[PDB]
């Protein structure tokens, strides 16, 4: 069988989702690394542990979201702050992500702020209202 | 059914490659100093650069891999990788090769072997053996 380990670097990706074998590698996310998906577009950096095995696939680490905006529903706000913490299972990160509405947005009805937090199949959300 | 895209560049600083016993992606992959392989009694480093790409037809890949330093394990013998290239033109598993290495045979009367080229598509490749270490 065959296995890769290593540092991987990652100066530069774009990533976009259009709607129309073992491993242990550390992999840390750049300086221009942005994704479209989902209605975030967002520019992402941190580090990653990625362990594969027979068990399957981990991920140890942190990634950041230093800038966004998600723009989608009705709501377009401004990402604040955004960390997502993993700590093995690849689709359950803990949240950590406050976003607030764009006071160039031209959509009425867009929330104040919103904060989520929470294992990302446990989440809590909390909606602000305007002072 | 949605459309997954990836384009980017990827760097890898470090690496061992052991080898025992609808998404569309355009990525750039430079091999960096500190890349090695152990597979097949070979123990090599390699450098180079890859373009790694992949859409509905299949995945290509073109760059070049070079071999700044290895050995090979061969029979009893060890032979010393002097140059070392595989040129990769879509294909995936199957660059062409252009390996040199060698020994040296002048303890012993009897020994004639100073050294092996390996060229051509890795999967017909030719292989020719010189008693003289110079290969020209």
């Amino acid at each position: 069988l065959f296995t890769l380990d290593g540092r991987v670097d990652v100066p530069w990706a774009r990533i976009v989702v259009h709607d129309l074998i073992n491993s242990n590698l550390i992999v840390h996310v750049g300086n221009n690394v942005r994704i479209d998906a989902f209605g975030l577009k967002a520019r992402l950096t941190g580090d990653l542990n990625v362990v594969q095995d027979k068990q399957g696939l981990g991920l140890n680490g942190q990634i950041n979201i230093p800038e966004g905006r998600f723009h989608a529903y009705g709501q377009d706000l401004i990402v604040r702050k955004g960390e997502l913490l993993f700590s093995g299972p690849p689709d359950q990160p803990y949240l950590n992500i406050e976003a607030i509405r764009n006071p160039d947005a031209t959509e009425d009805d867009v929330i104040a702020g919103v904060r989520v937090t929470g294992l990302a199949d446990e989440p809590k959300a909390e909606i602000f209202s305007d002072p």
